[PDB]
Order: C-alpha cells, then sequence, then structure tokens
C-alpha cells in the first residue's frame, strides 16, 4: 500500500503519548508470536501497537482526579439529594485522545423513573422467572414520590451552577445537558451531567447496579432525555476485556485510531465509538483470546467483511447495552464507513505480509 506509517506513528503519538512515556507492553508482544507474519519493530507493527495501547495513563488519571475534586464540592453542597457516578470511554480506557475526559454524573436518588407496565407484566408471569428474580421484582413493587422529580432536577442543576461558579474561575453554564468546569489542579475540563435514574425490568430482576439507567435533565427544555445505560456499556466492556485475555480493548482502540486517520471517513459520521464498541464486543472471544496482537488485525478484517457481506448477520448485531440493533437505521451509510475501514485493514495486512 501507499500508507505512510512514519506519519501515522507521529499522529498517534501526538494524540496518545507525546512525551513517549513507558507504556505497558501487551503480553503477546513478549510471550507470543504471529501465526500469519523482526516484524514487531517494522513501522506498520509499531503503528498497530501504539494504536492498540491508547492514551498514556497520566491523562486518564488526571481526568478522574479532576472529576473527584468537582464531586467533593457538589457532594458538600447537595450530596444528600444525589448519587455520583461517571460515564464515558475514559471509564473503560478505550478513548484515543489525551484530551478526552470522564464525565461526572449526579443522579437524584429520592425518586426514580421505572418501567411500570413491564414490572406488572413480569410479576404476573412467574412461570419463566427464576425465584431470585421473582423476589427482586416483588421488593421493587412492594417498596414503591412526595416531592417533584423535575423540580428537583432543575434545583440540582441551578444549585450546581452556583456552587461551581463560586469555586472555579471558568465554568460554562449555558449548555443544555451539562455544566462544563475548568478544573485547575490537575488542569482538566470536566462535564457535569444531572440526571435521574430509570429502573428497567432487567435491573429490577437482578439489582445489578450497572443495569441502572439514567435520564439526563435538559436545562433549556426543562425535560428529561430518553434513557441511557452508560454504566452497562462500561461494565460489559470491562468484563469482556477480562474474558478476552485483555485483547478486546486493544481491538476497540485500534479501530478508533484507524477511523480517525482514514481520510475517507468524517470524524462525526455514521459509525461512532458506540458502534465500534458493539462490533468488537460481538466477536466471539474464542476466535481471538489467544491470538498474538498482529493476528487481531486479520480477525477484525474478517469481521468487517462478514458485516458487509452477510445481511442476516449484520442485522442482528446489538449495541453493548443490548437496547438497539446497530445496523437497523442508516445501514447503507454505516456500511460505507465499514467498507473504508475494511480497506484500511486490508492495506495494513498486505503491508505486514510485505514486511515479513
Amino acid at each position: 500500500s501507499q500508507k505512510n506509517y512514519l506519519e501515522l506513528i507521529k499522529k498517534v503519538r501526538e494524540r496518545s503519548n507525546p512525551d513517549l512515556v513507558q507504556m505497558t507492553k501487551m503480553y503477546s508482544e513478549t510471550l507470543s508470536g504471529s501465526k500469519l507474519f523482526s516484524i514487531e519493530y517494522s513501522d506498520v507493527s509499531i503503528y498497530i501497537k501504539e494504536s492498540m495501547k491508547g492514551v498514556a495513563p497520566s491523562y486518564t488519571m488526571n481526568s478522574k482526579v479532576a472529576a473527584n475534586k468537582v464531586e467533593a464540592h457538589l457532594k458538600k453542597s447537595h450530596g444528600n439529594l444525589v448519587d455520583f457516578e461517571r460515564q464515558g470511554s475514559v471509564m473503560t480506557n478505550t478513548h484515543i485522545l489525551k484530551e478526552n475526559d470522564v464525565d461526572l454524573v449526579q443522579i437524584t436518588n429520592k425518586s426514580s423513573e421505572f418501567d411500570h407496565k413491564g414490572l406488572e407484566k413480569a410479576l404476573n408471569n412467574t412461570s419463566v422467572l427464576k425465584t431470585e428474580e421473582i423476589l427482586n421484582l416483588k421488593k421493587h413493587k412492594e417498596n414503591f414520590y412526595q416531592g417533584n422529580q423535575i423540580d428537583d432536577l432543575k434545583y440540582v442543576r441551578l444549585k450546581s451552577e452556583l456552587v461551581l461558579s463560586s469555586t472555579y474561575k471558568t465554568v460554562d453554564i449555558e449548555k443544555e445537558n451539562s455544566i462544563y468546569v475548568k478544573v485547575t489542579e490537575p488542569e482538566r475540563d470536566i462535564d457535569v451531567v444531572t440526571a435521574t435514574y430509570y429502573k428497567s425490568v432487567d435491573f429490577m430482576k437482578t439489582n445489578d447496579k450497572s443495569r441502572k439507567g439514567i435520564q439526563i435533565y435538559n436545562k433549556k427544555t426543562g425535560k428529561i432525555n430518553d434513557v441511557d445505560y452508560p454504566f452497562l456499556s462500561i461494565e460489559r466492556i470491562n468484563v469482556k476485556d477480562i474474558i478476552s485475555n485483555r485483547r478486546l480493548k486493544n481491538m476497540i482502540r485500534f479501530l478508533k485510531n484507524i477511523k480517525y486517520d482514514c481520510p475517507h471517513i468524517e470524524n462525526k459520521g455514521s459509525i461512532r465509538s458506540f458502534h465500534i464498541n458493539a462490533i468488537c464486543y460481538n466477536i466471539d472471544v474464542k476466535k481471538y483470546e489467544d491470538l498474538h496482537y498482529l493476528d487481531l488485525v486479520s480477525i477484525l478484517y474478517q469481521e468487517l467483511t462478514n458485516i458487509i457481506s452477510n445481511k442476516s448477520y449484520r442485522d442482528n448485531i446489538k449495541s453493548v447495552d443490548g437496547c438497539e440493533y446497530i445496523f437497523e437505521f442508516d445501514c447503507a451509510k454505516k456500511l460505507i464507513e465499514i467498507e473504508f475501514l475494511s480497506q484500511e485493514l486490508d492495506s495494513i495486512i498486505a503491508d505486514l505480509h510485505n514486511q515479513s
């Protein structure tokens, strides 16, 4: 191919590790070897490695420390009304830009939204339920607001604007769905999201904390957004990375880097981080958990090729949180981006073959 891997390495470095701090080597680097291909310090291999390893740890740590400092102020102000959590790709370390940050989420915890009809339906259909699920559902029904949910969200949003503006020099309070805080030690910009919980039937069956949803408050409309399950994506990616022998996240970061550097794909196009996560998460771990990192490029190429060629297969791939089919809408536009990504992987594989 005509790819310039020296230029690509410089680009990944500027985004990920400009000071060239020591990064932990992937274990297959020192313990394994490629079945398909000195190749490991070829330029193409170095590009693959640095694209897989992601952002230097100080940036990620600084983001989380900055968000912890913000949390302490909001908790002193009105911690009695909210729980604090985090969301974003930084929470799975699958971001690829050193400037990406965790978001801080504050969730009103006095009242919750929930699936009323679904709870009733589930409790009235006990023949399919495990006994522990019946008991969990029954307790949610038995324990089921004196105040005003929306008024509490508006209150927490405005109270947070006041506390943060009195604490930090630079705070953007004009965005609909978050407050943007410039923390100065460490110097990071943190978005503060205000939400309430949403309890799905699957949450109420299990009490798995990661299955709890949020509905984010929009300050401009005065309404709550549709439910999101950020903690479920985080938990499932982190768990499957462990099951995959610590390879899944390397595949996610690699594909995100390839997309970012591909001139044929818009940065904010039809395939986003959510879709890359879902495509990688859907790969059967047995196909790749023992492969050397270079052989993962071929696994990814095969998966994208199968998505392009096999309609029933692509039509049944779900998001990590299980709530959407990722090719149900805008399928043909998404496939253009998948096709350009597969062409980049084909070139990379060809260039590895030529180095060997």
